[PDB]
């Protein structure tokens, strides 16, 4: 599914992202749009044998099984192919966990890159 702006914003607002650990939820729609312009079924392979899953790419190092990155671990406990679906509890359960490990919204390269010190606000700008 390629969410519209305000329907990703409305749906990550239902699953509690606005201000979760202090960011608004022009950071998350933000980071959402750069990471995968906004399609639940993006994939990215990285160059350590990884791949980043979903709408907010989370990466199978660390978070997800996808069944091919060796040593990696599983934290969210979840196939990476949930972060896929139309629906984006997954990824946002996951998400959560992410930006509560100590980095933050860092964890993200292209929020760190791209939304960082912006006016993230405008990502939700005139949605209900
Ligand atoms: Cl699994
Ligand atoms: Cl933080
Ligand atoms: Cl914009």
């Amino acid at each position: 599914k390629v969410f519209g702006r305000c329907e990703l914003a409305a749906a990550m607002k239902r699953h509690g992202l606005d201000n979760y650990r202090g960011y608004s939820l022009g950071n998350w729609v933000c980071a959402a749009k750069f990471e995968s312009n906004f399609n639940t079924q993006a994939t990215n392979r990285n160059t350590d044998g990884s791949t980043d899953y979903g709408i907010l790419q989370i990466n199978s190092r660390w978070w997800c099984n996808d069944g091919r990155t060796p040593g990696s671990r599983n934290l969210c406990n979840i196939p990476c192919s949930a972060l896929l679906s139309s629906d984006i509890t997954a990824s946002v359960n996951c998400a959560k966990k992410i930006v509560s490990d100590g980095n933050g919204m860092n964890a993200w390269v292209a929020w760190r890159n791209r939304c960082k010190g912006t006016d993230v606000q405008a990502w939700i700008r005139g949605c209900r």
